[PDB]
């Protein structure tokens, strides 16, 4: 249950946030498969409320109306087509499962849904599922408002409404069955696993009951006995009665402390320095590596909607972001998820982005397709971080060094550090305000290696910086604090 089910040799998944199924299918074939990406986390594929005020925000997809595969990303046929094509090329699909709640209790009854399904929040009526008033925790929640009021009370955090979202009575067999019916439909379609949205707001035991109802993966693509990959979104930064460890029996958990701390260290906030990353991992109080799903930023906190705060690094901070992602992909801790976003007009007022609700690039509500520019970058406002040379090459770096131990660590007591992965790869970082020029032990076999951050290895030649490793495994590295990308990475496959 803790295995990603990716193809051997592929070690990361990418979140193609708000992408259309047709665009993801093409991407699997033209880019993801060729570049060695393990899989894709897709946005919720089930019908949601169509919110027009504000105009179609990204968060409307976290307010379910039914389990019909019909959204702004596409319909069920397009969804199945995407899963099939991606699987045939060795790229897995992971579904964002929104199973803790339905839509806001204050949402107007009617057919303002992505598939026209009728729903009535007021009377707890969702005929397309179907769910009724007997299927929600209204009578179970003990708060005066019916919403979660105090996170220090583990009970209301689970039984009450998260900011007004109707809370499903997950203890009922009927509700558990409708949810499992939905998930098994996806499993039989070919998905390899799920991101359980808002797991903190569900009892570990209720999740387990649901998981016990799931089938094994589609035997047309996976070996018999394969279980779906499960990673639960649990925000645990300490200081709360709920611990992410309470969920280890169901699968992996999102380690939000990872990005929050990496961000403060790289930004060099309050005395933090990269030299302190020598014992990065459990040594920093993180969950066990084999139970962790790590990432620098996620769809919520890159726009200040989750946990991590102002320390979180995103594509907006391009230079430092590439460094954080590089460190993450080079370090052996956890299973890595790469973010792929779209640009929106950030409008800061009193320290807060008033346009944090803006949905994906669109034409009157219809999501724009991902266009590919001649330099492999994307158009139509899709950022496509997964296509940035520095990030794409580190995704490959992780595959190449998979299994190799963390070794040959070096640091200058400040912000210039380096380390290798067995004898398959080596990486160097310079985050100090002065240049780095030193000869280091890399542990790599003698030869000429192409730096994969500044360039590529194309037809027996390097398009960027070249590194020369001597017989003793030593090599000289020179990185100016003025370099566009203040770090260098070389591996077994970038060797000339
Ligand atoms: C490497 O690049 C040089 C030009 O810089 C060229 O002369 C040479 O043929 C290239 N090597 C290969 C193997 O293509
Ligand atoms: O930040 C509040 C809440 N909001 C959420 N999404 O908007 C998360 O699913 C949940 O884990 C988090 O605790
Ligand atoms: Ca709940
Ligand atoms: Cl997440």
């Amino acid at each position: 249950q803790y295995s990603p089910n990716t193809q051997q040799g592929r070690t990361s998944i990418v979140h193609l946030f708000e992408w259309r199924w047709v665009d993801i299918a093409l991407e699997c074939e033209r880019y993801l498969a060729p570049k060695g990406f393990g899989g894709v986390q897709v946005s919720p594929p089930n019908e949601n409320v169509a919110i027009y005020n504000p105009f179609r925000p990204w968060w409307e997809r976290y307010q379910p109306v039914s389990y019909k595969l019909c959204t702004r990303s596409g319909n069920e046929d397009e969804f199945r087509n995407m899963v099939t094509r991606c699987n045939n090329v060795g790229v897995r699909i992971y579904v964002d499962a929104v199973i803790n709640h339905m839509c806001g209790n204050a949402v107007s009854a009617g057919t303002s849904s992505t598939c026209g399904s009728y729903f009535n929040p007021g009377s707890r009526d969702f005929p397309a599922v179907p769910y009724s008033g007997w299927d929600f925790n209204d009578g179970k929640c003990k708060t005066g408002s019916g919403d979660i009021e105090n996170y220090n009370d583990a009970t209301q955090v689970r039984d009450c409404r998260l900011t007004g979202l109707l809370d499903l009575a997950l203890e009922k067999d009927y509700v558990r069955s409708k949810i499992a019916e939905y998930m098994n439909h996806l499993i039989d379609i070919g998905v390899a696993g799920f991101r359980l949205d808002a797991s903190k707001h569900m009892w570990p035991g209720d999740i387990k009951a649901i998981l016990d109802k799931l089938h094994n993966l589609n035997s047309n693509w996976f070996p018999a006995g394969s279980k779906p990959f499960i990673y639960q979104e649990v925000i645990d930064l300490g200081g709360e009665p709920i611990k992410s460890s309470d969920y280890f029996g169901n699968g992996r958990v999102t380690e939000f402390k990872y990005g929050a701390k990496l961000g403060t260290v790289i930004r060099k906030w309050n005395g933090e320095k990269m030299s302190y990353l020598k014992n990065w991992g459990e040594g920093w109080g993180f969950v066990p590596s084999d139970r962790a799903l790590v990432f620098v930023d996620n769809h919520d906190n890159q726009r200040g909607h989750g946990a991590g705060g102002a320390s979180i690094l995103t594509f907006w901070d391009a230079r430092l972001y590439k460094m954080a992602v590089g460190f993450m992909l080079a370090h052996p801790y956890g299973f890595t998820r790469v973010m792929s976003s779209y640009r929106w007009p950030r409008q800061f007022q009193n320290g807060n982005d008033v346009n944090d609700w803006v949905g994906p690039p669109n034409n009157n509500g219809v999501i724009k397709e991902v266009t590919i520019n001649p330099d492999t970058t994307c158009g139509n406002d899709w950022v496509c971080e997964h296509r940035w040379r520095q990030i794409r090459n580190m995704v490959i770096f992780r595959n190449v060094v998979d299994g190799q131990p963390f070794t040959n660590w070096y640091d200058n007591g400040s912000n210039q550090v380096a380390f290798g992965r067995g004898n398959r790869g080596f990486i160097v970082f310079n985050n100090d305000d002065w240049s780095f020029s030193l000869t280091l032990q890399t542990g790599l076999p003698a030869g000429t290696y192409c730096d994969v951050i500044s360039g590529d290895k194309i037809n027996g030649n390097c398009t960027g910086i070249k590194i020369y490793v001597s017989d003793d495994g030593k090599a000289h590295f020179s990185i100016s604090n003025s370099a566009e990308d203040p770090f260098i990475a070389i591996h077994a496959e970038s060797k000339l």
